[PDB]
């Protein structure tokens, strides 16, 4: 029915995915989902106890799950050592391992949420943009690259099935949302744009359900700080889509309301964007609306449930006008908050 | 003083105009010995010669000091093969001139906060230079090309290149806050690492200079949730046309941006919108990008800084006083170019 490797980790980790598995219980429990969850050793929290960061009964619970809910990793007991045991090298090798072409960020200003932004309200208000990211090619693997005492080089190179890939994705996640993508490519100056302009249209054609746009990166970031709320799906190379995507990911004004989704060949990963968080670490007050918003990800993208997660999407924004944490100038701790969240739920 | 006016398509004829007028003002007051010529570029150039950069034009901006130039494009030019593009005219009038260094001021005037799309509290006292290499990098870089099955372009840099950009940005950075924001991606690329030695390598020469080093992503979140923070930022071509094209919009019309593009041949001035032609030929154009590209033009083109700040005391008082209507304000261009003209004749008989 619903098999789920959890890897909570190290610091705030634990703490914001017990809440969204509060979450996920209250589902199963309601709408019978008949949820199997199992717990694994991961990061930090490995490195102490099997010597290693992404150890073997983890690898292996990792591919037979139908979806992975990964906490956050790394922290202050576990500062420079080698690449080799590196927790946030684990984190490199867990992606590695699932064939991970796709990465997805929503960056969404929820209602009431408006003050929270960096913009002026009028233009933070409805925002809500998936930025889908080709995350296994690029410039950042391209060849060729080198340097010498003269210049340096490095390659922006895409092939056909890279460009399809990543363009069904966003096709995918579009059909469930608003019907409307926005390629992103530099193709008035670039082969490279206009090769991936031109290979999205090809994929495009079997999505004529779907409204196909075009705007080049330079032109991309003058939108989403002056009109944000226009867009609904964004799909785009790996460099332009790291820079757009940490655009996006400021709009909100806190860092943990940001969910992530990692879909590929393999075992697809939900997490929050932050980090393990050890400067707060077990002060009851880490804000799980980040770990949460990536178990309903979790619904959406590895199960079908697009009404379910949608729910628990609508329960997090109540729950953040009503008891909001004191990220967002609120008062609430995890457990009152993840509380407000099933209040909510269960209506 | 040796000027070539180059007006170029849409409402660029019309802000080149008042910049004019601002300069045969100065002219008058101060004896600049002023000397113009105005040149087909762009459209206008493509519907008289049947290309963008005749040339009578390449022999005009070869010949004088300096290039004031308006704007380029339209609907009548933009779908145009490649070889006679309005912006292909660009890139060779760069080239010719090898105007390696892009400079882009985006100012937030006190005043004028409520304009940008930031909350006030952020856009106040914003102001930062971006530096952009322009001959360089990836846009120009080889092998480049494309096939059914791939395409490739090849981000890279030299020494030299990175040497000359960078000094650049110490001495804008020295006339300034004295503060540089280098930008790179060192932390993933080959190209960024090197960047940033050579970068470091320059910034000895300039002890007075803060130098820093920030990551492109990182930047670009940084240039929204405290962009007040920069003074001067210097970069590569394809992270300074994104980063300086995001940090344009902050002030909160395109109509108050200057821009100044300088290498080893002319100096070419120009405002950072195009040629917006939904307003074109309605004379309600906003000519302050104009008019402070004209600045620009006289503090690096012939030394006037002094000058050159006066025209900007010119400008961001008129902002207040008459705004035009991309500012809520009802003032056309004719009408705010002479509120500026005494705004300067007021603040000089003192
Ligand atoms: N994706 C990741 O796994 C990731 C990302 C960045 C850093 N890290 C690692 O985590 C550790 C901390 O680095 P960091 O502090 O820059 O990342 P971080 O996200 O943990 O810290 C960011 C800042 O925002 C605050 N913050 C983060 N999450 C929050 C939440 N859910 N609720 C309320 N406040 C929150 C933190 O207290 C901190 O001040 C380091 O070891 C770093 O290497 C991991
Ligand atoms: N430097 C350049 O030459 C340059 C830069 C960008 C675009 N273009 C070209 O110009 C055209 C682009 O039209 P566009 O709408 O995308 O960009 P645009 O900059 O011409 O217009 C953008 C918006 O800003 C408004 N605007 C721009 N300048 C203004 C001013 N001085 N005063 C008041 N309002 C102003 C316009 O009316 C429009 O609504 C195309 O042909 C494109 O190729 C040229
Ligand atoms: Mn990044
Ligand atoms: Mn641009």
């Amino acid at each position: 029915s619903m098999k789920v490797a959890v890897l909570p980790g190290d610091g705030i980790g634990p703490e914001v995915t017990e809440a969204a598995l509060k979450v996920l219980r209250a589902l199963d429990e309601a709408e019978g989902l008949g949820l199997a969850y199992e717990v694994f050793p991961f990061g930090g929290a490995a490195i102490d106890a099997f010597g290693e960061p992404f150890p073997e009964p983890t690898r292996k619970g990792v591919e037979e799950a139908e979806a992975v809910l990964l906490g956050s990793v790394g922290g202050p007991k576990w500062d420079g050592l080698p690449r080799k045991i590196r927790p946030e090298t684990g984190l490199l090798s867990l992606r590695k391992s699932q064939d991970l072409f796709a990465n997805l960020r929503p960056a969404k200003v929820f209602p009431g949420l408006e003050r929270l932004s960096p913009l002026k309200e009028e233009i933070a208000r409805g925002v809500d943009v998936l930025i889908v990211r080709e995350l296994t090619g690029g410039i950042y693997f391209g060849e060729p690259r080198g340097m010498s005492e003269a210049e340096a080089w490095n390659t922006e190179r895409y092939s056909k099935p890279e460009v399809e890939r990543v363009a069904r994705v966003a096709f995918e996640a579009a059909r469930k949302r608003r019907k409307h993508v926005v390629s992103v490519d530099k193709a008035n100056v670039l082969e490279v744009g206009e090769f991936w302009r031109k290979t999205v249209e090809e994929v495009g054609r079997g999505y004529p359900d779907v409204a196909l746009e075009h705007q080049y990166v330079d032109a991309m970031a003058m939108h989403l700080v002056r009109s944000p709320a226009r867009f609904d799906v964004v799909v785009t190379g790996n460099i332009f889509g790291d820079i757009l995507s940490d655009l996006a990911s400021v709009l909100p004004g806190s860092l943990g309301l940001l969910p992530s989704a990692s879909l590929g060949r393999g075992t697809p990963v939900f997490e929050p964007v932050h980090g393990s968080a050890p400067d707060i670490a077990g002060k009851g007050i880490a804000n799980p609306t980040a770990a949460i918003l990536s178990a309903a990800m979790m619904l959406e993208h590895a199960f079908g449930l697009v009404e379910l997660a949608r729910k628990v999407e609508d329960a997090v924004a109540k729950a953040l006008l009503e008891t909001p944490p004191p990220d967002l100038g609120g008062s609430a701790g995890t457990e009152a908050f993840t509380a407000t969240v099933l209040r909510h739920l269960a209506a």
